[PDB]
């Protein structure tokens, strides 16, 4: 009985309703499925040679593995019924919007402080420099700084999945038709996410506000990548652009 605000005047911290656990199980599984190499990534990963890394040899490695990265985000979305409930133009609009946001999140949570690397596609471990010089520029710094910061959040697969869901259901992308409906699905994810955090009892003060701030930072990564993507088309050759890469980023 979502009295919600009232339960937040008394100071109780509401856990997930029965319906919310269902939504949480769906999003979680969507993610775990489409997350290249689940919990097995730290030993499955080849460090890219110190000598590689606009440095074009670098770029070519990242573009080689980017089409599967993209598609595993479309797959994450497909596995959300709310996404299925939307028109075809809206779906494409939402994906193009969140694709880098999600991929960046997936990379940043595989930050390893021992090596100072992130791991892409669960397949390849890069440094900040290698990722910067291979085309991202300062978006690399953005992602590394983020990964470094999410170290203390200790996110679990559910937390990352819900974050992905919040990024996907963004009502402000341009061109959308079903805005109010996307906002409602969003609010539904945020409400379950908060609830799930209450349940997790993280030992960090002001955990939720803090994690919402990361949504923004992800958004910024994405914006900033759009711009990097123009700087790229002029520097690297139309040749090394996987078709799907082009179609998502336009
Ligand atoms: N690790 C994620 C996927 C992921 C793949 C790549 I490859 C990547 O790096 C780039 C590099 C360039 I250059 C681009 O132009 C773009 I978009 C992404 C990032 I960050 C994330 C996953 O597990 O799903």
């Amino acid at each position: 009985s979502h009295m919600e605000e009232l339960q937040k005047s008394i100071g109780h911290k509401p856990e997930p309703t029965d319906e919310e656990w269902e939504l949480i199980k769906t999003v979680t599984e969507a993610h775990v499925a489409t997350n290249a190499q689940g919990s097995h990534w730290k030993q499955k990963r080849k460090f890219l040679p110190e000598d590689i890394g606009v440095d074009l040899e670098a770029f070519s490695h990242f573009t080689k593995i980017i089409t599967p990265a993209i598609t595993r985000v479309v797959d994450f979305a497909k596995k959300l019924p709310m996404f299925c409930e939307l028109p075809c133009e809206d779906q494409i609009i939402l994906l193009k919007g969140c694709c880098m946001e999600i991929m960046s999140l997936r990379a940043a949570v595989r930050y390893d402080p021992e090596s100072e690397t992130l791991t892409l596609n669960g397949e390849m471990a890069v440094t900040r420099g290698q990722l910067k010089n291979g085309g991202l520029g300062v978006v690399s710094d953005a992602i590394f700084d983020l990964g470094m910061s999410l170290s203390s959040f200790n996110l679990d697969d559910t937390e990352v999945a819900l974050l992905q869901a919040v990024l996907l259901m963004s009502s402000d992308r341009p061109g959308l038709a079903c805005v109010e409906r996307i906002e409602k699905y969003q609010d539904s994810f945020l409400l379950a996410f908060e609830h799930y955090i209450n349940y997790r009892k993280h030992h960090v003060t002001h955990f939720w506000p803090k994690l919402l701030m990361k949504v923004t930072d992800l958004r910024m990564i994405g914006a900033c990548h759009a711009s990097r993507f123009l700087h790229m088309k002029v520097e690297c050759p139309t040749e090394l652009f996987p078709p799907l890469f082009l179609e998502v980023f336009e």
